[PDB]
Parts: structure tokens; C-alpha cells; sequence
């Protein structure tokens, strides 16, 4: 239960929420208001039907909720606002308006071997002879996962592909880029470095995983998850920039853990004064960095201080150079997509052309189903009287696996109309 003169604060029991109550604990000394941290399980699933003050997790669970109205606007002070990267604040819009703040940002980047390789390639152009060099010496360039669109996005975006397009805190769900020029030139990029015997299709996170840390290639894209098992492993590695395609930055998905205010909270001032004054502060970012590290921060003055780490560093050139993740559940479909064109491009069952083709076609047409099967069923739910059968078997004859629905449908209501419903099956 929210209750108005303290502050319940979600956070997800992989970040450091024992140091988060440390600057929960500073606020209460200081203003004599209770801040409780806690990190239940399924906290992002609970947070619509009873949620805490505040909550933290990727921005990009936000959008929902924001769709829902269950975020307070936020309302930043005007220098403060100056203090965080600008392009953090961007992953915390929709449709135009402030829905969190920003804390932290996470991005792949280029890992190497600095034995190996200690002038890694500023382009993702050099890979080739690079790869003829390094395999005249037992080994490879470059080993990532290809099966994860996650991770060869990167590529694919450098020369102007993109998911849905965004502008003034707005994605437009009608423009897609996956079968765009740009989105063909790195996936060909791609093609022929597998068809050219420089990397693998088949290689997938383990696989490449354990090429790195064996010190069997010079190269990985990974993000900071990974940094663990390297040092365990001893390779002498460094984490840099992703190599520029034609000219372009490679440009990962960014992850930007963010701070939102319940909007049935009354307590949206002491949250503010908690999240501004005290969390989003040197000390207070300290504090948390210190029980689990945050990676690459928001707040610029203490970013700097954690760039002693030149790994830290490069998260955030990778980030602010990536696409921030889309905060719409459109992304889905896209995900699905682009996971089979990128596979079946890579094989050589399909042209990058076709591939990408399939994939633009396959979001649409996901989308304009999903549309259809909620307008259907709306005009079916106006049965309140029939009519709406037919609505409702148009919906049915969109799912591929309707056993779920017919059971519900089953329960409303009348089975002399059930009856109806299933004739025209």
C-alpha cells in the first residue's frame, strides 16, 4: 500500500537495492520521510494493479504503462534537466511527454584482443583482410552471436535502417525500416562476410563466447553481462567503439534504466525530491554503483568520474551513437521478423532483398491483424443484441490457435449463441 507522507520505491533484485536504500535511508534522515526499497518478483507485471511511489526498470516497459496513463508527467527543474545526457531524456518520452527519469544506459560494444590486435578496425570495412591476416596466424577477427537480432542490428541500422521512426518523443508505428537501402547494405555486409568464409552462420553466444576467452579470435560485440567471464578468462581485452559502416556508426539498441512516479501516488513531490535531489547526485548514484555497478550513467558530472573505466566509456559511445529501443509493444513484431530474414539471409535461402522484404511485410501485416482482431471483437462485445457473432468468428478465424479464446467465449454468455458462434467455424 501507498500511503501519502512516505515513499515505496520497485526496483529488480539484479540491480543494487541495498545501496538504493542507503540514499533511501540519507532522505530519510534528512526530511524524516520513510522511503522503503523493495524488489518483488514479477514487479513489472505487478505494477498496474498495485504499485509502489516509484518505479525503476528499462524504459522501454514504460510506454505501456505510460499508454495506460499510470505514469505522472514529469516536471524536472530546468537546470537540473541540463545535467543528464539529452539523449537519455528521449528515451523517456511518450507521445511527447516526460514519463521517467533517466538513470542508466546499456549498449553493446566492440571487445578485443589487445595482444592480438592492438589497433582494432575503426570500419567494419577492414574486417576482411583483417579476418586473412589473423586466419594465416590460426585464427579469426571476429566471432558474435548471429542467431539474435540484438546483436547484428548494429550492422544492419548503420546505413539507415530502423525499426519505427521517431520524432518530437513519437514513434510513427507506419514506418518501418527493415527493408529500407540502408537496412540491405549491412545486412549484405553481413551475407558476404559468411559467404566469404569470415564468419560463420551457425556461431551463436556461446560459440562465440568461448572463441574470445579461449583467445581464439580477435574480436567480439558484446555488452556489459559479458565482462565477467573475460576477466575470469585473463585475456587482455579492451571495449571500444563498434566499427563504422560507410562512413556511419554501427548503432546498438540502448537500454536506459529509468525512475517513474506511480501516477496515483500523493507523494509525486517527495518523489521528485527523492529522484532530483538525492538519487540522480553524485553521492547518490555512488551509493548504488557501489552495492551493483549502474554501467554508464545519465547524470553527466558523475559519468565522469566513472570513465576512469574506459569500458564505462565505451558503453556510452556506443549508446549515444544506438537506436534507443522503441517504448511501443509494436517492437515484438519486429523482433520475430528481423530474427528470420537475418537467419535465412545469412544461409543463402533467401536474397537480402526478398529476406527483408518478408520480414517489412511480416510487421505490417502482425500489426494490422492485431488491430482487426481488438476493432472485431469490439463491434462483437456491442452484442449488448446480436448481430455480433459473425464479429466475433472473424476475430477467431485470425488466431492460429483459438482452443484459449473459445474457452473464454464459452463463459460470455449464452450457449443457445455459443451454439450460433460455433456453426460458422
Amino acid at each position: 500500500k501507498i500511503e501519502e507522507g512516505k515513499l515505496v520505491i520497485w526496483i529488480n533484485g539484479d540491480k543494487g537495492y541495498n545501496g538504493l536504500a542507503e540514499v533511501g535511508k540519507k532522505f530519510e534522515k534528512d526530511t524524516g520521510i520513510k522511503v522503503t526499497v523493495e524488489h518483488p518478483d514479477k514487479l513489472e507485471e505487478k505494477f498496474p494493479q498495485v504499485g509502489p511511489d516509484i518505479i525503476f526498470w528499462a524504459h522501454d516497459r514504460f510506454g505501456g504503462y505510460a499508454q495506460s496513463g499510470l505514469l505522472a508527467e514529469i516536471t524536472p527543474d530546468k537546470a537540473f534537466q541540463d545535467k543528464l545526457y539529452p539523449f537519455t531524456w528521449d528515451a523517456v518520452r511518450y507521445n511527447g511527454k516526460l514519463i521517467a527519469y533517466p538513470i542508466a544506459v546499456e549498449a553493446l560494444s566492440l571487445i578485443y584482443n589487445k595482444d592480438l590486435l592492438p589497433n582494432p578496425p575503426k570500419t567494419w570495412e577492414e574486417i576482411p583482410a583483417l579476418d586473412k591476416e589473423l586466419k594465416a596466424k590460426g585464427k579469426s577477427a571476429l566471432m558474435f552471436n548471429l542467431q539474435e537480432p540484438y546483436f547484428t542490428w548494429p550492422l544492419i541500422a548503420a546505413d539507415g535502417g530502423y525499426a519505427f521512426k521517431y520524432e518530437n518523443g513519437k514513434y510513427d508505428i507506419k514506418d518501418v525500416g527493415v527493408d529500407n537501402a540502408g537496412a540491405k547494405a549491412g545486412l549484405t555486409f553481413l551475407v558476404d562476410l559468411i559467404k566469404n568464409k569470415h564468419m560463420n552462420a551457425d556461431t551463436d553466444y556461446s560459440i562465440a563466447e568461448a572463441a574470445f576467452n579461449k583467445g581464439e579470435t580477435a574480436m567480439t560485440i558484446n555488452g556489459p553481462w559479458a565482462w565477467s567471464n573475460i576477466d575470469t578468462s585473463k585475456v587482455n581485452y579492451g571495449v571500444t567503439v563498434l566499427p563504422t559502416f560507410k562512413g556511419q556508426p554501427s548503432k546498438p539498441f540502448v537500454g536506459v534504466l529509468s525512475a517513474g512516479i506511480n501516477a496515483a501516488s500523493p507523494n509525486k513531490e517527495l518523489a521528485k525530491e527523492f529522484l532530483e535531489n538525492y538519487l540522480l547526485t553524485d553521492e547518490g548514484l555512488e551509493a548504488v554503483n557501489k552495492d551493483k555497478p549502474l554501467g554508464a550513467v545519465a547524470l553527466k558530472s558523475y559519468e565522469e568520474e566513472l570513465v576512469k573505466d574506459p569500458r564505462i566509456a565505451a558503453t556510452m559511445e556506443n549508446a549515444q551513437k544506438g537506436e534507443i529501443m522503441p517504448n511501443i509493444p509494436q517492437m515484438s513484431a519486429f523482433w520475430y521478423a528481423v530474427r528470420t530474414a537475418v537467419i535465412n539471409a545469412a544461409s543463402g535461402r533467401q536474397t537480402v532483398d526478398e529476406a527483408l522484404k518478408d520480414a517489412q511485410t511480416r510487421i505490417k501485416e502482425a500489426l494490422a491483424v492485431q488491430k482487426f482482431f481488438l476493432e472485431e471483437i469490439q463491434l462483437g462485445e456491442e452484442l449488448l443484441y446480436e448481430k455480433g457473432v459473425d464479429h466475433l468468428t472473424n476475430a477467431i478465424a485470425v488466431c492460429g490457435q483459438p482452443q484459449q479464446l473459445l474457452q473464454v467465449l464459452q463463459q460470455t454468455l449464452p450457449p443457445p449463441v455459443f451454439q450460433m458462434l460455433l456453426t460458422k467455424l
